[PDB]
């Protein structure tokens, strides 16, 4: 037959032949993901598979867009759909989904772990803001970007896995958690935390319950100011001034220079410039938060620079389960 059947824990992978030797390598929410090699093209790829997506409204509306997007995008720091396939043969037993990304070596949040230096923190920064841009003038404002769903090669490139919105809440940005309109920099806020991170290696905003968030980011960063709150909706805004007030730390105090390197000029110099960055990225109030293109110019940032990069309704689960088939086919 054209496919094989590789059991994978609790799964079943069934898959084109062309594919050989899974082994599996992590889990997102749509499920489990394996590292293949790929006999056709003489490469090592991704399939993550998708069981029965059109029976949730969600992730269905994730798995249509992002067919849709992913042969639609095209960046060095996105990642790219190489092939996608059912083993299902008719709509009606159509069931799973699988998507052959490309393939790299490593999660972002492995790459939190080390005692990373500024050219290697600088340049992942940089490459996270193309991609976002890249998603931008696209049209996409990705809303839920976090560091698992981020991925590197061993030379320091890196890839965005997926395309947000249009469980982990420790980066969605506060107007998001608000619900209170957003516009491109609320992708801005993420990657301030995964910033932060890089530097703190504990999450920036921990926080058990989505109450408790909040209370861990005012804590550190200060209550907002009025007109920020002015914005809440009467009834939403009134709930939030309901909490002790904060002034919140300067941003030596929350990223002291022992967590930098210190020996010369250049590493004070430089753990300014990274003080400064998050000082404008990890900003509550969007209106005074620092966008994208500015944050690439940002000398932190800049040393990378190349303009060669920087630029370039609802259903029923039936109707969704055709829609994912038929573009499946093509
Ligand atoms: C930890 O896994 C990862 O970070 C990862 C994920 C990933 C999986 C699930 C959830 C979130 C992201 C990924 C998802 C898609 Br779609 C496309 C590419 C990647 C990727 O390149 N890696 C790096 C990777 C690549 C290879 C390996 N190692 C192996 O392939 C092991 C092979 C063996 O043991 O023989 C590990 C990580």
């Amino acid at each position: 037959n054209q496919f094989y059947s590789v059991e994978v824990g609790d799964s079943t992978f069934t898959v084109l032949k062309r594919y050989q030797n899974l082994k599996p390598i992590g889990s997102g929410a749509q499920g489990i993901v394996c590292a293949a090699y790929d006999a056709v093209l003489d490469r090592n790829v991704a399939i993550k598979k998708l069981s029965r997506p059109f029976q949730n409204q969600t992730h269905a509306k994730r798995a249509y867009r992002e067919l849709v997007l992913m042969k639609c995008v095209n960046h060095k720091n996105i990642i790219s759909l190489l092939n996608v396939f059912t083993p299902q043969k008719t709509l009606e037993e159509f069931q799973d989904v699988y998507l052959v990304m490309e393939l790299m070596d490593a999660n972002l949040c492995q790459v939190i772990q080390m005692e990373l230096d500024h050219e290697r923190m600088s340049y992942l920064l940089y490459q996270m803001l193309c991609g976002i841009k890249h998603l931008h003038s696209a049209g996409i404002i990705h809303r839920d970007l976090k560091p698992s769903n981020i991925v590197v090669k061993s030379d320091c490139t890196l890839k965005i896995l997926d395309f947000g919105l249009a469980v982990t809440r420790y980066y969605r940005a506060p107007e998001v958690i608000l619900g209170m309109g957003y516009k491109e920099n609320v992708d801005i806020w993420s990657v301030g935390c995964i910033m932060g991170e890089m530097v703190r290696h504990k999450i920036l905003f921990p926080g058990r319950d989505y109450i408790d968030q909040w209370n861990k980011v005012i804590e550190q960063l200060g209550t907002p100011c009025p007109e920020f709150m002015k914005k809440l909706q009467p009834t939403v805004r009134n709930y939030v001034e309901n909490r002790p007030k904060y002034a919140g730390l300067t941003f030596p105090k929350l990223f002291p220079d022992s967590l930098f390197p210190a020996d010369s000029e250049h590493n004070k110099l430089k753990a300014s410039q990274a003080r400064d960055l998050l000082s404008k990225m990890l900003v509550i109030d969007p209106a005074k938060r620092i966008s994208v293109d500015d944050a690439l110019q940002h000398p932190y940032i800049n040393v990378w620079y190349d303009p060669a990069e920087v630029e370039a309704r609802e259903h029923t689960i039936e109707e969704w389960k055709e829609l994912i088939y038929k573009e499946v086919m093509n």
